[PDB]
């Protein structure tokens, strides 16, 4: 009459409530798909294994659990259930997060040919979500395809809340650590959009060094005044990098790559390029804001004041010993 049972999912041991049935490996913390017999709907279940095991695993977990439990928007994850099989703070090991299941992760979507209604819709949804987080002072700073999911009917959700390991989608200000505002997530959005057109990661980099080489090798060296905002040592590295005027957007995202047989298709293809050309701007002082990107004629066909302007959702990251976490996380799981 103990409510839990154990199975192997892919590899690891899942100990979940009896309600979740027919667990299937979909991800690897270690995520899987299940039928929730109570709700009668499909679900994704995520195993967090000893999440108090270090400051990295811990902060991420505590942040993402407080955060998950007060953000309420159709384009960010709606947590359906949190539970631990362990009975006592003494025996506590794992946390299981549960949300409803989508048909695709955004990496599979990037790999196909999107028409503009769809591509435009995803990017719209990404912005609505991003717009929600920003209104609770949450600046994500690490949007990536693997943490976005999608329904067959084209509805999109963002799974995570970002930086306090895929670095391709991180903004210039992140890569060189310089201080950001909300549109830092506009870089990342545009890197996703860019990849939807190109079906190639825009900036495939070994490290922050290799990545930066790849940004400028295409968009060009940032102008004088951007550099004048970098900390003396980083500014000095950046300044003695080989210069580049870099390709223009028609050259970066040619006509070859676009649906362009209908006149609609032709008209929209140039609207995407325009929008991309505004998102993928290195200097954040020159890069489009989340409110402008929604007034762009590519996106704005979807504009919905209910979606775009939703009511906004203690102060987080702080130092704790890997025992004080065990308890902090455990209290959050028991509510
Ligand atoms: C073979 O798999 C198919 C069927 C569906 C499949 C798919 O991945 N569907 C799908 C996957 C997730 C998912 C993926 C990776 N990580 C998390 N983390 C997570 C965070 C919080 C939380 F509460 C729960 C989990 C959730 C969510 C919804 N739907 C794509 C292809």
């Amino acid at each position: 009459d103990n409510q839990f049972y154990s199975v192997e999912v892919g590899d690891s041991t899942f100990t979940v409530l009896k309600r979740y049935q027919n667990l299937k490996p979909i991800g690897s913390g270690i995520v899987c798909a299940a039928y929730d017999a109570v709700l009668d709907r499909n679900v994704a279940i995520k195993k967090l294994s000893r999440p108090f095991q270090n400051q990295t695993h811990a902060k991420r977990a505590y942040r993402e659990l407080v955060l998950m439990k007060c953000v309420n928007h159709k384009n960010i994850i709606s947590l359906l259930n949190v539970f631990t099989p362990q009975k006592t703070l003494e025996e506590f090991q794992d946390v299981y997060l549960v949300m409803e299941l989508m048909d695709a992760n955004l990496c599979q979507v990037i790999q196909m040919e999107l028409d503009h209604e769809r591509m435009s819709y995803l990017l719209y949804q990404m912005l609505c979500g991003i717009k929600h987080l920003h209104s609770a002072g949450i600046i994500h700073r690490d949007l990536k395809p693997s943490n976005i999911v999608v329904k067959s009917d084209c509805t999109l959700k963002i799974l995570d809340f970002g930086l306090a390991v895929t670095r391709y989608y991180r903004a210039p200000e992140v890569i060189l650590g310089m201080g950001y505002k909300e549109n830092v997530d506009i870089w990342s959005v545009g890197c996703i959009m860019g990849e939807m057109v190109r079906h190639k990661i825009l900036f495939p980099g070994r490290d922050y060094i290799d990545q930066w080489n790849k940004v400028i090798e295409q968009l060009g060296t940032p102008c004088p005044e951007f550099m004048k905002k970098l900390q003396p040592t980083v500014r000095n590295y950046v300044e003695n990098r080989p210069k580049y005027a870099g390709l223009t957007f028609p050259k970066l995202f040619p006509d070859s790559l676009f649906p362009a047989d209908s006149e609609h298709n032709k008209l929209k293809a140039s609207q995407a390029r325009d929008l991309l050309s505004k998102m993928l701007v290195i200097d954040p002082a020159k890069r489009i804001s989340v409110d402008d990107a929604l007034q762009h004629p590519y996106i704005n066909v979807w504009y919905d004041p209910a979606e775009v302007e939703a009511p906004p959702p203690q102060l987080d990251e702080r130092e704790h010993t890997i025992e004080e976490w065990k308890e902090l996380i455990y209290k959050e799981v028991m509510n």
